[PDB]
């Protein structure tokens, strides 16, 4: 009972922005234009490219492609997911209030809490997975609501349309959905009411663990113009080569994501029947408390699997160190399988008390299940878990 | 009469950061490491790389090299010069004041005036080429002084040592020198008393018009810690590949800059004796009002030449359109000769009344003299001036 | 009834040659080492890297991965598919005979026929889809037997094990299978008895239409050493950056190939029941004359679909011009769907009378079916054939 | 008293092939086009490019640039210097004879001696610095004369114009000058009567020790057509990214080479008055036997310096291992200073007897003087020689 798959996604992934008639050569694959600058026929004419930071062919093609996948009119590429976040935050002004989902990427939490807040911005962390708590937290000063769904790393799921409805009822408030964990193949926040669909393109979008990049998709004309002004003005922009690599990565997004789904489901089911696993959190399992909502707003699920190992931090460490195919490393969304302990690694930057409230304990482990053979991945988890409880 | 050239500069540019012993293969040129993430031996210990945004081999090699050329302990690389400015500005907090050199790159002007100033930062533009005016403008809230020298585009020259003394006498104020126009081959702000030596590496540093990048060199330990936190936390970071190309650009910086000097001087001398030129501003000309100061704090001069054409905007435009070797385009500091009209191009983002007070008029033309044959460059300027004045 | 898929393929494609422990940084993805040269501690002893052309980490990492995917001990990367052919041909010497499959890529034809033949090498083109013909064509001077299966573009299928048995009965004769059309995901010539498995990596291996490259995988120690000598000595070597890009492409080879199969089969089934198609040639269709053999030596089929449109060259040209999704262009094996007319494009380099004999006529169209939505591809083909509506 | 410098060289290096009007974006630097294939308006009717191996925008831009710098009509780029050599040799046919300079890069030696010779090609190695010897070596079968000047590594200098007169007097013989050591900034073989000017672009041309590549410049129309055929048909082609990086390298070629000249001259003179040094071979020194010829056919000299250390192999090894700034490594022509012992490294591929005849002993050391500070370079050589301190 998942949402039906988005029509023409693959066709668009491979072709939007990639029209050969853009190039004098009629190249089937867009060239990588590194050039910082472009010849102009007259001073002050507004006909064509001018300066790479402001706009450049390879970035522009990638932005077109991503926009289409998001069902968006526009998209803006950035130097990283965090830099996308920073740029979006600069839409605001001193005196403004930001509401942020209480469970998010550690660095996002850090940015709002320790940086943005220093500049006249008030930050409230709210469990938006309970729509009425969101409602209760909105103030006349609220200008931005930042959510992940599923959240990193406890994978709480948020009713995007329900949040949209509440957020847009009064005033002028921007709803951002960081769609990093799902990719637009599986979830389209703009279709559900968000004003912005945002990515760490570093993860599934590129999918090849070799590009650090952020993406921001948007429909609203005024909102886009404001964002485009800041892309140019803050200059947190991606290399044109990275744009090329990410675009290239996009061409297999659909077949990569389907295999992440299959492998992730297999891993989740395996862990849930494992005697050395205390609890599994995976949107595609009925055991996930928002599983039905997941099927309502998503076309499938990804490779991210969270689980609590039995025992203590020491068991968690022995498990991680015994993995032979999963790699103990940060990040996610690549072809290769990764494994992490968020409380000590990606989410060390989250306050202890917040970690405890959120349940990011010493025994919470986060998996990014890759595209390897399913049997090899299950064998690796099986032996590492036995190694941990001898 | 210039400062003696900095010793070992070429040796350092070619070898700092490039030690083959860093790589298991003993490669003489550092590999390009795109990997977003790195395998860790145990959860949460910090004895290697962890995530590309935070640090990565190719970026770290570049930073090491640039720090050396600046005579600095540390350097941080960014996605663009503007992103370097953005990151430095995040060192501050609401309530703080910034003094900016009155003549700067249009985008820098724009960032402080229209963006930074919305987040609790007060911005004052001051002609710091008159140290008296800088002294008067410092308040108890001043935390940062941003200068360019020579300025873009009217090439006013600031006494860096003099300003450092004024700024550091009073409290804890950061002095930044945007050293984009001179490069570290010709000027070392940190040796002169500046706290930060900053670049749009997009220009001479890379030197090849195919990389957008910022660079920030510093000595002070806590200033570095704060900047490094912001590199990682705002994530306005460069591609490892771009880092490679910039590093590669650096291996010829010395021989490129010496040729920029000779060509620049020859072009400046030619224009000044040309009957269709009203005024030439080139720090290497005795006519430059700070010529003696330039020899006191620089080892030589670059290829940036500013001049005013006799006549009106129509004459400037006809000149620019009849250039056949110089290219009508924005940016600077490449091997290829570039020409532009700042009022209508790079500095259109400066308010027209500021442009008039600064002298950035319809007839101010900025040249970035490249590395082509001298006689070819002079002949192009000659015929184009005649074209504008038949 | 296809052969079972090869075990641990995806695991190997993603991890072989990619061990983080190779690098001081412990990078999960191998760095791109551009460096031409390497600091040595031992002049005259070959215990480290020395010179990029001879060997370098990014190429070596790639070669290891491909070798594993081929079930091979060794693999050598080259500047292009044709460069791999040229290097393999340098294994021989004046007075040797090459036997080449009568239907091969036009440039392979051209190279043997117009170039190799000028340097003391006898070339015979033989229909090796008939084993008796190979058998009867072998002479005492035969040193090399070069096959494609399925052939480009008429897609005759060759019994690899049967030819291997025939060829090795005579002794020192190298059997090469150019496995460009299948990829190691669907066909493993080395497990079938071939001495060499070769690729234009430009096609499916890389898969992203942005790298020109050749690959040669081998088991024999002696044969490997001879090929490695020629990799170094002829220097038709690929850029380490290209090597990085191809190896990146490898990591989606399994999921790419499965979708090419799905899309290819659907395209083939649609064309075969279309009133405007004369004949379809697709290994996965029961109508294919070697279908049973395909199932016996392959684990599946790819996106390469060949067919004859009814009518004349004019109908082929109206069909091609009306395609809105398929792109008229040479090459194959990329994420993007392509169509071409071999007689005028990729196989213009085959002499017209040879073209006639092989059936590469003015109505032969070759499709490389990409990874787009099936429905969209089928619709594109449908409306383009209606545009042409030949008698 | 050198040749006056070639006019507009820098202007051409920076702009030839780089016209912004080529690109819809009007980019000042040509884009890197990785695309293997290109959309056609109709079968066999393309917009200029068909397939990357055959031609691509980024390679063509580079080829145009290099041709200009050589003063040539045409240029072809290849995967490596060896691959350019292989491709040129394919111009010939069984029964043809090749004369090769007796002192050349070891791989060039090896290719002719062990590979080319196996395919009906006769190889003669001849000291062409004595023109009567070349003339005596010419037979009716002679079709190709391959010279380096200065030679790698003993830097014998050949009278290119003298040799052109002799060779062309005797009929349709192709004279190739491998101009790797000099670069077209300092030497133009085509203006001196050579038919081909050839490079390992891997060295000074790229200049940055991060690209393996070959280049071939040529004026003769029929010669161009034949080479172009072989570029496409053999496929020993460079990555477009490598082409980009090589073009990028070119734009600093003039300022790089002037500095290689200054530093190289300083190193040569330092070595020549050093007590632990037996002999120095540098074209820029009056002590070089062909110094006066060097000034007649060149506009300056490069960073390649050859010397004999006093003592034995032991002493040469200790010298090399004690270098702190020079890097003990192969290759040459980079920004970074390199040092090697040819007899057991780059020229181990030369037969030991041939090595003795040529003077490539265990004490011949080859320096590639890079662009570092002169005093640091000299200081490094000084402490290293002191470290070995032979008799
Ligand atoms: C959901 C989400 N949004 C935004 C970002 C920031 O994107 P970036 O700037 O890195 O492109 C991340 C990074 N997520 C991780 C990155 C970790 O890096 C290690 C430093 N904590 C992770 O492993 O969970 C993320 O998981
Ligand atoms: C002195 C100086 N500092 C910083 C920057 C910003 O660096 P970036 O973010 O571009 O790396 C520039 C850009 N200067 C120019 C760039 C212009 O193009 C953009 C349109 N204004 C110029 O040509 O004057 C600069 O000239
Ligand atoms: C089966 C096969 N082997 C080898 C090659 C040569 O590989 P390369 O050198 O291109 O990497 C090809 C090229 N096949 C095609 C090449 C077309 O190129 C255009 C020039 N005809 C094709 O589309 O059929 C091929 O199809
Ligand atoms: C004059 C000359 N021509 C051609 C080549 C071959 O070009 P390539 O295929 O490498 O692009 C070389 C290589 N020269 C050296 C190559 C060393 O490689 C290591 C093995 N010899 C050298 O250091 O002397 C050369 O010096």
């Amino acid at each position: 009972g998942f949402l039906p798959h988005f029509q023409h996604f693959a066709t668009q992934a491979i072709h939007v922005g990639q029209d050969p008639e853009q190039w004098t050569s009629r190249a089937v694959v867009p060239p990588i234009s590194l050039s910082t600058t472009f010849k102009q026929g007259a001073p002050g004419q507004h006909s064509g490219f001018e300066y790479s930071r402001s706009g450049n062919p390879t970035r522009n093609c990638l932005e077109k492609a991503v926009a289409a996948l998001d069902g968006a009119k526009y998209c803006l590429a950035f130097a990283s997911g965090l830099a996308a976040t920073v740029t979006i935050t600069h839409l605001l002004k001193a005196g403004d209030q930001i509401i942020c989902m209480d469970d998010v990427y550690g660095g996002t939490n850090r940015y709002f809490r320790q940086v943005a807040s220093e500049f006249g911005l008030k930050i409230s962390f709210v469990d938006c997975s309970k729509i009425k708590l969101l409602e209760a937290a909105i103030t006349p000063e609220t200008k931005l609501v930042w959510i992940e769904t599923p959240t990193n790393p406890t994978q709480k799921v948020i009713d995007i349309e329900g949040c949209a409805h509440i957020v847009h009822k009064h005033g002028d408030i921007i709803l951002v959905v960081d769609n990093t964990f799902m990719s637009p193949y599986f979830q389209r926040p703009l279709a559900l009411g968000a004003d912005i669909s945002m990515y760490s393109a570093t993860k599934y979008m590129n999918g090849h663990s070799d590009v650090v990049m952020g993406l921001v998709s948007v429909n609203c004309e005024s909102l886009h113009n404001r964002l485009r002004f800041l892309q140019n003005s803050l200059g947190a922009v991606p290399s044109p080569i990275d744009c090329y690599l990410c675009n290239r990565g996009l061409k297999t997004l659909h077949v990569r994501m389907e295999k992440h789904f299959k492998n992730g489901m297999a891993v989740a089911q395996f862990l849930e029947s494992n005697p050395w696993v205390e609890k599994v959190i995976y949107p595609g399992l009925p055991s996930h408390p928002q599983h039905e909502l997941v099927k309502r707003q998503c076309t499938g699920c990804t490779g991210m699997v969270t689980f609590y190992i039995k025992g203590t931090l020491q068991h968690a460490e022995i498990f991680l160190k015994n993995l032979k195919l999963f790699t103990l490393a940060e990040s996610l969304g690549g072809f290769e399988s990764l494994a992490e302990l968020p409380a000590i690694m990606t989410h060390a930057s989250v306050l202890k008390n917040d970690r405890d409230v959120l349940g990011i304990s010493d025994t919470l482990i986060r998996l990014s299940v890759g595209l390897e053979d399913e049997e090899d991945l299950l064998e690796d988890l099986d032996q590492a878990l036995k190694a941990a409880h001898p």
